[PDB]
């Protein structure tokens, strides 16, 4: 059974570590006390050598005995993030053994042990930048080797059927699988195969539908919620928003619309009629100064699009600490039809990785995709990156981003 929204009626956990950080920037405290996922993003972090346990243990003491919900996103797939430039997940594309036994198990393990306390909720995050890949950067302008070779070795599926039963099994445990963004997989064309791979994923490695509990999108990404001001069906004069260079004839120009219609397809398909989705708002609030205050005047389609979306990004596809972004709605619960709750999974202030190369001894190698100098390639329609300069290492501290993200803040704070 398990709860219907385990966001529902539950106090949710707040991180001592992130807490601390955001609580010492200046106008940092207004934000400090907000929920944040737990990042398990390598082997080392279970024990943390404060590790799973001991988030959990916080967890506990913080609940008082009434529920309470903490996210926590598993994401160590072999061949981790396999149409990057660079990759920081430690296990390689012939890893899947590894990722069963060493990974997955010991997490699996703990929370086991938690089970014990009834009104723990523990929200996993299945694989951020996984399975669609497979859909969309197998061939073509943009296809990688890596990827073409995790779908025929089946490592995704397989690994994320395996996540799924294990953590399926244990009753206080709520998993959503990773299902990107609509700037990803918003078309015609690559939206159907999404829902198919997704239900491919469930059903693989002994797992079912019913150990699904819904869906997340937008996780450490900045795609809006809502577009205030822009109608994908819309027109500009006699043009369509919908060919526009932004919405490239994206069924979506948003996340909640794209939620709402993936809700559908994935029970069409044949996932459980009860599954609802997550957005995760923590840096799409596009808000302070550059932000539109209504649509724009102009009958140039471009500038109309250009100028009324809260999405300022160059293109979709960029993803490493976007310049000018700011913190989004708050953790908020059944907010729209079909969605459990804007969730803020990303801690915001941690970096998405490094500007330049920074020599390190645990393995993150330099993806110029958070360069700022980088100009692109297919999946970002070969685009200037729109990274921040002078990004710590992924998770580091990033204070000119923190600063940005919260001067930024919509709703503003």
């Amino acid at each position: 059974e398990k709860v219907d929204n385990p966001f529902e009626g539950a106090k949710l956990y707040v991180n001592p570590v992130w807490s601390a950080k955001a609580a010492a920037e200046p106008g940092g405290s207004a934000v400090a006390n907000e929920s944040t996922a737990v990042w398990l993003d390598r082997i080392g972090a279970i024990e943390g050598n404060m590790g799973l346990r001991d988030h959990l243990e916080e967890a506990v003491r913080q609940s008082g005995g009434d529920p309470l919900t903490i996210q926590v996103v598993i994401y160590n797939l072999p061949g981790r993030d396999c149409a990057a430039l660079a990759s920081n997940g430690e296990l390689g594309p012939d890893e899947l053994d590894r990722y069963k036994s060493e990974y997955i198990d010991p997490i699996a393990d703990i929370m086991w042990d938690f089970a014990d306390y009834e009104n723990l909720r523990i929200v996993a995050i299945i694989e951020i930048d996984s399975l669609p890949n497979l859909v969309t950067n197998v061939g073509g302008n943009g296809g990688t080797e890596l990827c073409a070779y995790m779908k025929q070795n089946g490592g995704y599926v397989n690994g994320v059927g395996y996540a799924l039963r294990k953590l399926g099994e244990i009753p206080n445990v709520y998993n959503y699988i990773d299902a990107a963004h609509h700037g990803w997989i918003g078309w015609d064309s690559n939206f159907g195969p999404s829902v198919d791979i997704f239900y491919e994923a469930a059903n693989a490695s002994g797992s079912t539908v019913d150990y699904v509990h819904g869906f997340i999108s937008n996780t450490a990404n900045y795609s809006a919620t809502v577009e205030p001001y822009l109608d994908v069906n819309g027109t500009v004069n006699g043009q369509l928003i919908r060919q526009s260079k932004w919405v490239d004839w994206n069924q979506y120009v948003d996340e909640l619309s794209f939620v709402q219609d993936l809700r559908q397809a994935l029970i069409a398909k044949g996932f459980r009629s009860d599954i609802g989705m997550l957005i995760d708002t923590s840096r799409n609030g596009w808000g302070g100064p550059n932000r539109p205050t209504g649509p724009s005047s102009s009958t140039d389609l471009n500038t109309y699009v250009d100028e009324s979306r809260i999405d300022r990004r160059i293109h979709p596809g960029n993803w490493c600490n976007q310049a000018g972004a700011g913190l989004g709605e708050r953790p908020t619960v059944n907010p729209a039809p079909g969605v459990d709750a804007y969730v803020w999974v990303k801690p915001p202030g941690e970096s998405d990785g490094a500007s330049e190369e920074i020599p390190n001894d645990e393995g993150k190698g330099f993806d110029r995709m958070c360069d700022p100098t980088y100009q692109g390639n297919a999946r970002n329609g070969n685009n200037p990156s729109g990274a921040l300069p002078n990004a710590p290492i992924s998770g580091h501290w990033f204070s000119a981003q923190f600063r940005e993200l919260l001067a930024n803040a919509y709703p503003p704070l």
